[PDB]
Formats: structure tokens, sequence, C-alpha cells
């Protein structure tokens, strides 16, 4: 058998690798390199510029942590934007919300959502949803062009941030991917920087993934209340939400509880 | 220049690796190959049956939490041991407590403890603390043949459990090294399962480590008590710990906040 191997001068000095049990398809899309293949023990592993995207061993985790928090902040969330996620994970997790009554969700490259709707069926299945509008676009021109304001924006993906200011309701909320604490905390001090500039409540969450650099990845999350996103606002009690694997309404807490060195690097802000 | 690569049957299909900029001493002891190494980011790194024992980047993270935890719930421990830990890093973090008047470490092959006396000053530096102690032996066999019993105990490895609650005091703690959640479920079940039997409280937390397999390790705590490992009884705010990089006050309980998938799993043992 053969070796997946990820390497990125993002993280340099380091790799993680999955055996391939079989690749499954493979292509390159107007905008980067498509692969993907059955791991032999992660299930199906979708990568994107030889960078993993999505494993369906540990997915939940992402998807999860990213949907949940800031929808058990929100009260009433009629209106959701998803920047990026073509894999529809976050949508699958969005979707279990009743009173939810549109989804859009912005994706680039309409490559990434029909291998999804292809070889990750128990990810992509939001799409079936009719809430759902699918807008294959350029996040920042989506941005620039949108008449609705939104509850909730989160973005699945890697002046922005003025745009998704301008793109909330004014007690709306933004969840956005920001990077490991393990390797990029001058990035983790830029990205609070430029989002306190314009939101009152900056806040910086941390999620146990195992197949992204590291073993974790942070949730950059910008409130423009006072109250800020570390605290639901509601327990997920209802039939959609008893197969959760990873969210809980003690975990989303948790998740803000940073090691030391971090609270120490982003206090000074 | 060249890479170290880190395969094993415990979590097989996956693999961490991590650039070599130059091998600084490898030799087969009686128990097992040692290899250190300087790596381009992640510092120095010990070796151990080609496993990763730490690196200098992020060994704080297990080393504090591991110590801390116990330490800060225990009133005044007199007496530590730790069982394995031949690097010293444990040790490093328990000769900052003032009121410790001993501590005791067992370890079969001191050629660990050698190497990292050599290697890995700021974190073998422990051992030039008079109230330390240490035994190249068997756990086993220094658990049966002890005449003292301890405070704590830390368990920096890997009936048994029959010997470390008879070597506390009848109200010591105990803290294990506990497999990954992402990897071994059956085995924390197990592990739990052993210590219910004998410690009225048996709870499990998670360290975010990106060197070890899946970027995190759990703590198998147990306690005599009915009270527990999850709340701190002091503040570590004197100047021995004004240096923590990763433990702190809230991190303490937020640690034994675990995955929902984890918690379905541990509740009907």
């Amino acid at each position: 058998k053969k070796w997946f191997s990820e390497f990125s001068i993002m993280w340099p000095g380091q790799a993680f690798s999955l055996k391939i049990k079989k690749i499954l398809y493979e292509t390159k899309s107007k905008y980067q390199n498509v692969l993907v293949f059955e791991s032999t023990t992660y299930g199906k592993v979708l990568v994107l510029d030889g960078v993993i995207q999505l494993t369906e061993k540990d997915e939940f985790a992402y998807h999860e942590m990213m949907t949940h928090v800031p929808m058990t902040v929100s009260k009433e969330p009629k209106n959701v934007l998803v920047v990026g996620g073509g894999d529809g994970g976050i949508i699958r997790e969005l979707c279990k919300y009743k009173s939810v009554e549109n989804i859009d969700i912005c994706e680039i490259d309409e490559t990434v959502i029909e291998v999804s709707k292809i070889y990750f069926k128990n990810i992509s299945c939001g799409y079936e949803d009719k809430r759902v509008n699918v807008f294959i676009e350029d996040a920042s021109k989506f941005l620039e062009n949108v008449t609705n304001t939104y509850d909730v924006i989160i973005v699945d993906s890697s002046n922005f941030y003025e745009k998704i200011y301008n793109a909330l309701k004014p007690n709306g909320y933004c969840v956005a991917q920001c990077e490991s604490l393990w390797i990029h905390v001058g990035t983790i001090k830029n990205m609070i920087g430029y989002a306190k500039k314009l939101f009152k409540k900056v806040e910086y969450a941390n999620i146990s993934i195992p197949t992204y650099p590291c073993g974790c990845i942070g949730i950059l999350c910008c409130s423009k209340t006072d109250t800020g996103l570390t605290k639901p606002n509601k327990k997920l009690e209802s039939k959609e939400f008893a197969d959760l694997k990873y969210y809980n309404y003690e975990n989303h807490s948790a998740a803000f509880k940073l090691p030391a060195f971090l609270l120490k690097e982003i206090e000074n802000i």
C-alpha cells in the first residue's frame, strides 16, 4: 500500500501522513488540485492543494464546534451565511435548527461541492435541504454585493472583516477558522488585532481535531454585543441534536480556556 | 536534510514526521532504542523505540498538566512518586512546590535519565534538587517493596492499580498517562474499568500536545476521596510558577470537559 503525506511552508519541519487504501478521484480544478481517497483508518479523505480538508473519522469535531458555538449564542437566528465550506459539513449542522429560514453558502470552487456531493454523502446531505442556497463566487465579491444581512456568518476557509461586519445584523456573530495555537501565534494576534478594530468582543476558542496540523484548530469569534460567544443561550435538546458527537453545553465554554502562553500573547492586543 | 518518521501498530494508518537538523546521539540500551536529534522547528527531540517521548517545543503542556492537576488538589503534599519520567520533566514541575519534602522517581532505564541530563538541561534540572531520589528499578517491584506511602503518584509511562492504591495515603491521588481519545477508546474504557474497582472517583482529562499521536493525550485521574481531581484547591501564585506556559486555574477544570462521543462511551462503565 502507499502513503499520503502533508507538507506545507505554513508548518515547516513537520508532516502528517495517512495510509492510502485506494485513490477514489483526482483532478486540477480552475482553483486547486483536488484529491479524494479512502484511507485505512480515517475513512474517506478530501485533500485540496495537498492539504487535508477533512476526513470522515473526525470532521464532526470541526463542523459541530464551528456551527453550534455561535448558533447556541444567537437567540433566534433566521439567516445564516457560510463562506467556504464547499464540503457541506457546516450546512449539515445548520439544517438541524428548525428556526433557520435560509442558509446561504458562498464557495468559489464548485468542484469541491460536486466532489463532496458524490464521495461524502453523510457530509454533503444538507444540500438537499430547501433552505440552502449555493453561490459559486468569490466571498469578497459576495459580501460586497449582498443585500440581506445575516444573524451568523461562519467562515469555513483558509477590509474583509469590514465586509463581514456590514453583512451582519446589529447583534450578529461571526466565527472564522483561525490557525493552530501551536504554530501561528503571530497570525492569531493579527486576526484578533483586525477584528478588535471592528467588533466589540473578540474571543479565541480551540478544537481538538487530529487531522489538522498540530491536532487542533482555533475559532476566531466576533460579536457586536458586549456579551460575546463563550456562553450558550440554549441547550440542544431536540431529536435533531441527539446524534452530536463532540459539541455539548459544557465543552462550549471549555474550548475558550486557552494555554497560559497564548493568553500571555493575546493580552496586550 | 532528512526526516524522522513515527510509525506504530498502536496507531496504524497514520504517521507524524519531523525534519532532522542533526542527529545528536543514538544507542540500544538494555531496554530500548534511544535517539536524540535537533529538529528544525521543535527543538531537541527524544525518541524511544521509534516513538517520540518529548520535544522541547511542547513538553511543558504534558509535564505541567500531569503535575499541577493533582498537586493543586492535594492540600499539603509532602511525599511524591514519579513512575517512569526518566526525562525529569515532571520532577522539574514538582520542585516548584516548597512544601514537598521528598520526590522519588522509579525509572527502569538509566540511559533515559543520563541522556536527558546531558541533552535536555532545561528538562532534567530538577535532578540537582536535594529532595529527589532516583531508583533504577521496575515500577511493579518498586511499588511492591516500598515502605513509605505517597501523597501523589504520577505515572509518566506508556494488580498494578492495586499496588498504586496501597502506596497512596488514605487521601492520596494518582494521575497516569492514558491514551488519546481519538484512537484507543476501548483502552480508556478498560483503564477506567480497572481503576473504578479500587478508587472511589475516576476521571479522565485531555491535554493538547502536537507531538503525541492525534495531537493530544489523556490523564487517568484516581482519587480515594469522594471529591476527585477536577477542581484545584489553590492557585499557583508564587514566583516559582510565574513562568508556567500551559496550566492555569481555569484550564485545569476545562481539561475534564470531554467530547460527547467519549462521555457516551465512558458512562455505563
